[PDB]
DNA sequence: GCGATCACGTA
DNA sequence: GTACGTGATCGCA
C-alpha cells in the first residue's frame, strides 16, 4: 500500500513543470533560520523526492522556485517561504495554499497538517505529521525512506485536493478571499516576520534590574505582612495565606479552590494591607517574567531582533495571532508596563517607528452592517462614541455626562461588540443582572437598528448554520441549536460578534495588501513590521515620515467603502513607545 | 517531561 | 461576554 516515487540524486527538467505540488519540509516549530529536511515535487510527469542539499544548490531548481510563472500548490507556504528566505532563496508562484483553503472552508476544524485537511475530503492516504515526527521530546526526523514517503504522500494529497477545495471555495463565494486576500497576505506576513523588529536588549536588561529590586522590596513586605514565607506565585499557597490564615472573605471560587484573581483582590483590599502588595507584586512580576525575561529569551543574538510567527489560520474570526514572541499583547494600558515598548526600536539609525490605528473600527463596522441611523450619524459627526452612547442611554446632554456614566457606556459598547449578555455586563461593571438588563434595554431603545441586527443575525445563524463577514469569511455555529442554555447562549453571542470582529479583520488585511502595493509604487524604503488587530506598525527613514503621514492613513481609510467613514489615527517616534 | 489549572497581557 | 499566547505551579510519571 506504498506510493511509487523517484528518490532523485539530481534535479531533472521533468521536475520543473509549470504546475506542481511542492513540499519544502521544515520540521521545527519555529521555522526562522531552521533546517529544510527534504523536498517533494508531484507534477504531470511523476513524483519526486529531493535531498535539500542537492536541490537548493541546483541553479535550475532555485530558478524554478523563484519563477512566478511556474505555479506551485503547497500547504503552509509561508513556513517554506520564510525558511527559504533565511537561505537567500525566493519562493514565488504559489497559486494555491491548502492550509489557507481549509481554514476558510471551516476555521473550527483546527487544520494544522495535510492529513487533517485531507480528511475533510475523505482522503486518508497520508499520515498526520505527529505520527511521523512524534510529539514533544520524542519529536525527531525519521530516516530517509520513512521521511521521503511521508513527504511524497503529502505532495500527492495536495495534488489531489486542490480541485475539490477550490470547488467548495467557489460554491461558498470564497475563491477571491483565498486568491486575492489570504494568499497575497501570506507573502506580506512572510516579509514582515523575516524583517523582524529590533530590540534594545540593554534597556530591557536595565528595566529588569529595576523590577528585580522593586520585586525584592514588595516580596519582603508581603512576607512580613503574612508573618511567614510562602510562594507568592502559587495561587494555592496564596489562597491559604489570604483565606485561611488571614481569614479574608471568600468572594469567588475557582473549580479547584479560591479565586485570587485581580478582580477579587481589588475587592479585598480594605481588609488587609497585604492585598495591595500582592496586586503590586502581581503587576511587577508579570512584567518581569513574561515581558522582560520572556522577550530577552526570544531575541536573536545574531540580529538583536525578534522574529514573530503570525498564525494566519488559527482564529475563528479571521484575526491574526502572533507567537514567539506574541507581539500583540505588549503592555500599553498602564504606564509602568507601557515603558516595555521603549525597547522596540527601528532597525537602522536615522529611522523611526510609524504606527497607525483604526479608531473604533468594530463599532463603525456594526454601524454599517446594522444600518442603525443613530449610530451611523454619530460616526458621520465623528463624535466620541462612548460619550454619545452615555448621552443616549442616560438621556442627558453632553455636559451632564459624568466620568462614570461614560465608563458604563464604554462597557456597554464593549459588550455590544462581543455579544451582549445580562451576566457579562453585570460582572464587568460590578452591578446586578437586573441592572445590566436595564442598561442593555436602554441601549437597544437608542439603537433600534443594532437590536434588529442582533435578532436577525441570530436567526440567520440558526437558519443557514453559519454567519459571514463583509469579505465572505464564514464561521459555523452548530451549538446555536443546543438545548443547553449556556452552550446555546455562547453560540448566539458568536453569531453577533463574528460578523463584526471578522469584518474588521477583513478590512485591515485588505489595508495591508493595499499598503504594501502603494509603498512599492512610491518606491519608499518604509517597511511593515507588525499588525496588532486594529493597528499597523512600520519603520522607515526619518525622511519618509511626512509622506507616510499622508499615505498610510489614506490607504487604510480607503481599504473598503462603508456607510460611515473609517478613521485612522497615527503617530511616529524613536521607539514604539514614542509612536504615541 | 506532560498536561490541567490559574492568572494576565492585548485587541 | 470576543479573540488569543505565555509563564508558573502542581501533581502525575
Ligand atoms: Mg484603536
Amino acid at each position: 500500500a506504498k506510493m511509487a516515487f523517484t528518490l532523485a540524486d539530481r534535479v531533472t527538467e521533468e521536475m520543473l513543470a509549470d504546475k506542481a505540488a511542492l513540499v519544502v519540509e521544515v520540521v521545527e516549530e519555529n521555522y526562522h533560520d531552521a533546517p529544510i529536511v527534504g523536498i517533494a515535487v508531484v507534477n504531470e510527469h511523476g513524483r519526486f523526492f529531493l535531498r535539500p542539499e542537492t536541490a537548493l544548490a541546483d541553479p535550475q531548481f532555485v530558478a524554478w522556485l523563484g519563477d512566478e510563472t511556474k505555479k506551485k500548490s503547497m500547504f503552509d507556504s509561508k513556513r517554506a517561504a520564510v525558511a527559504l528566505k533565511w537561505k537567500g532563496i525566493e519562493l514565488c508562484g504559489v497559486s494555491f495554499d491548502l492550509l489557507l483553503a481549509a481554514y476558510l472552508l471551516d476555521p473550527a476544524q483546527g487544520v494544522d497538517d495535510v492529513a487533517a485537511a485531507a480528511k475533510m475530503k475523505q482522503y486518508e492516504a497520508v499520515r498526520p505529521d505527529e505520527a511521523v515526527y512524534g510529539k514533544g521530546a520524542k519529536r525527531a526526523v525519521p530516516d530517509e525512506p520513512v521521511l521521503a514517503e511521508h513527504l511524497v504522500r503529502k505532495a500527492a494529497a495536495i495534488w489531489a485536493l486542490e480541485r475539490p477545495f477550490l470547488d467548495e471555495l467557489r460554491r461558498n463565494e470564497q475563491d477571491r478571499l483565498l486568491v486575492e486576500l489570504e494568499q497575497p497576505l501570506s507573502s506580506i506576513l512572510a516579509e514582515m516576520e523575516f524583517a523582524g523588529v529590533k530590540v534594545d536588549t540593554k534597556r530591557l536588561e536595565q528595566m529588569g534590574e529595576e523590577l528585580a529590586e522593586q520585586l525584592r522590596t514588595v516580596e519582603q513586605r508581603i512576607y512580613e505582612l503574612a508573618g511567614q514565607e510562602f510562594n507568592i506565585n502559587s495561587p494555592k499557597q496564596l489562597g491559604v495565606i489570604l483565606f485561611e490564615k488571614l481569614q479574608l472573605p471568600v468572594l469567588k471560587k475557582t473549580k479547584t479552590g479560591y479565586s485570587t484573581s485581580a478582580d477579587v483582590l481589588e475587592k479585598l483590599a480594605p481588609y488587609h494591607e497585604i492585598v495591595e502588595n500582592i496586586l503590586h507584586y502581581r503587576q511587577l512580576g508579570k512584567l518581569q517574567s513574561t515581558y522582560i525575561e520572556g522577550l530577552l529569551k526570544v531575541v536573536r543574538p545574531d540580529t538583536k531582533k525578534v522574529h514573530t510567527i503570525f498564525n494566519q489560520a488559527l482564529t475563528q474570526t479571521g484575526r491574526l495571532s502572533s507567537t514567539e514572541p506574541n507581539l500583540q499583547n505588549i503592555p500599553i494600558r498602564l504606564e509602568e508596563g507601557r515603558k516595555i515598548r521603549q525597547a522596540f526600536v527601528p532597525s537602522e539609525s536615522d529611522w523611526l517607528i510609524f504606527a497607525a490605528d483604526y479608531s473604533q473600527i468594530e463599532l463603525r463596522v456594526l454601524a454599517h452592517i446594522a444600518e442603525d441611523d443613530n449610530l451611523m450619524e454619530a460616526f458621520r459627526r465623528d463624535l466620541d462614541i462612548h460619550t454619545k452612547t452615555a448621552m443616549d442611554i442616560f438621556q442627558v446632554s453632553e455636559d451632564e455626562v459624568t466620568p462614570n456614566m461614560r465608563r458604563q457606556a464604554k462597557a456597554v459598547n464593549f459588550g455590544i461588540v462581543y455579544g451582549i449578555s445580562d451576566y457579562g455586563l453585570a460582572q464587568n461593571l460590578n452591578i446586578s443582572r437586573k441592572e445590566a438588563a436595564e442598561f442593555i434595554e436602554r441601549y437597544f431603545e437608542s439603537f433600534p437598528g443594532v437590536k434588529r441586527y442582533m435578532e436577525n443575525i441570530v436567526q440567520e445563524a440558526k437558519q443557514k448554520g453559519y454567519v459571514t463577514t463583509l469579505l465572505h469569511r464564514r464561521r459555523y455555529l452548530p451549538d446555536i441549536t443546543s438545548r443547553n442554555f449556556n452552550v446555546r447562549s455562547f453560540a448566539e453571542r458568536m453569531a453577533m460578534n463574528t460578523p463584526i470582529q471578522g469584518s474588521a479583520a477583513d478590512i485591515i488585511k485588505k489595508a495591508m495588501i493595499d499598503l504594501n502595493a502603494r509603498l512599492k509604487e512610491e518606491r519608499l524604503q518604509a517597511r511593515l513590521l507588525l499588525q496588532v488587530h486594529d493597528e499597523l506598525i512600520l519603520e522607515a527613514p526619518k525622511e519618509e515620515m511626512e509622506r507616510l503621514c499622508r499615505l498610510v492613513p489614506e490607504v487604510m481609510e480607503q481599504a473598503v467603502t462603508l456607510r460611515v467613514p473609517l478613521k485612522v489615527d497615527y503617530h511616529y517616534g524613536s521607539t514604539w513607545y514614542d509612536a504615541k
